């Protein structure tokens, strides 16, 4: 899988993208990799923020489906025209697939001014595809139409400019150290998993573990933050606040309402605790844990005209749609989306940032009872 290593690029806070081609002859576009959604959608009109866009008129293989799609978000949206065309991934497998593509013709707060991507690749399941689950996701079409194995893996690095690898159809052992540990995909809609225990520094929060997964707990490469049900974020913050009390910061910091600033090189990482999420394992009463650092949940904020410090944003935040494990978590690990066996694997990433003090880790087995009660029905 050597051709695929370092096939991802990005800017901190703005996701990771892969080069793709669409149509005949091929039109190259940079496409955001998103395991938290299930539509393949590309800019198809000259929006001022876009470097390029899909020009259906130049493609002999384009087919109109004569149906639209409208995707709202909390204060924006994208809207498009559905079609199919031939899709390839230059630094991916040596195949071409006929995929559904939403040609985006109107949007609000979707495209980012200054970004270098022009569409989104939804890698999740049909259940959450819009307008309904009959629109086959890309990866489903890729598996159905070729000999590519039903799995993919992501190594997100981010050291400004971030990088990574999306290995389509396999695992690459050079991207991780130690062993992979696997947690079941609870249900194939989002990549849903179940968190059974949470330590901050070593000390569990001791909440009905059902709360950790209320109503959902998910692995999402498109979402930047570790998102948490309010009840858990509340308690989560309370404890991180506590062993971080060597220094002070405003209450707005912990709500993502202001950034925290330190002189260059003077970030006190050690004042901040680790977070350990224990995940449901493959066997009854067996769990494993993944351990991240402040360097993962304390995110450098790119540019500052109003400052010249090392400023960061607290990247844990609350939710009403369940737990969401974003780039904060994934930059610590090589993550294997083993769709064939309805499981997700985690291993220590060979590119995660460490030193001599503390490290990202994946460890097991642990004994955890009543993990099934941790799931919301």
């Amino acid at each position: 899988f050597v051709e695929m290593v370092d096939n991802l690029r990005g800017k901190s806070g703005q996701g990771y993208y892969v080069e793709m081609t669409v149509g005949s002859p091929p039109q190259t576009l940079n496409i955001l990799v998103d395991t938290g959604s299930s539509n393949f959608a590309v800019g198809a009109a000259p929006h001022p923020f876009l470097h390029r866009y899909y020009q259906r008129q130049l493609s002999s293989t384009y087919r109109d489906l004569r149906k639209g799609v409208y995707v709202p978000y909390t204060q924006g949206k994208w809207e498009g025209e559905l079609g199919t065309d031939l899709v390839s991934i230059p630094h991916g497998p040596n195949v071409t697939v006929r995929a559904n593509i939403a040609a985006i013709t109107e949007s609000d707060k979707f495209f980012i001014n200054g970004s270098n991507w022009e569409g989104i690749l939804g890698l999740a399941y049909a259940e959450i595809a819009r307008p309904d689950d009959s629109l086959e996701p890309f990866f489903d079409s890729l598996v159905k139409q070729t000999h590519v194995p039903n799995l993919f893996s992501l190594q997100l690095c981010g050291a400004a400019s971030v990088g990574g690898s999306m290995i389509i159809g396999g695992i690459d052992h050079s991207l991780y150290t130690g062993s992979l540990w696997y947690t079941p995909i609870r249900r194939e809609w989002y990549y849903e998993v179940i968190i059974v225990r949470v330590e901050i520094n070593g000390q569990d929060l001791k909440m009905d573990c059902k709360e950790y997964n209320y109503d959902k707990s998910i692995v999402d490469s498109g979402t930047t933050n570790l998102r948490l049900p309010k009840k858990v974020f509340e308690a989560a913050v309370k404890s991180i606040k506590a062993a971080s009390s060597t220094e002070k910061f405003p209450d707005g910091f912990w709500l993502g309402e202001q950034l925290v600033c330190w002189q260059a090189g003077t970030t006190p990482w050690n004042i901040f605790p680790v977070i350990s999420l224990y995940l449901m394992g493959e066997v009854t009463n067996q769990s494993f844990r993944i351990t991240i650092l402040p360097q993962q949940y304390l995110r450098p904020v790119e540019d500052v005209a109003t400052s010249q410090d090392d400023c960061y944003k607290f990247a844990i935040s609350q939710s009403s749609t369940g737990t969401v494990m974003g780039a904060v978590i994934m930059e610590g690990f090589y993550v294997v989306f083993d769709r064939a066996r309805k499981r997700i694997g985690f291993a220590v990433s060979a590119c995660h940032v460490h030193d001599e003090f503390r490290t990202a880790a994946v460890e097991g087995p642990f004994v955890t009872l009543d993990m099934e009660d941790c799931g919301y029905n």
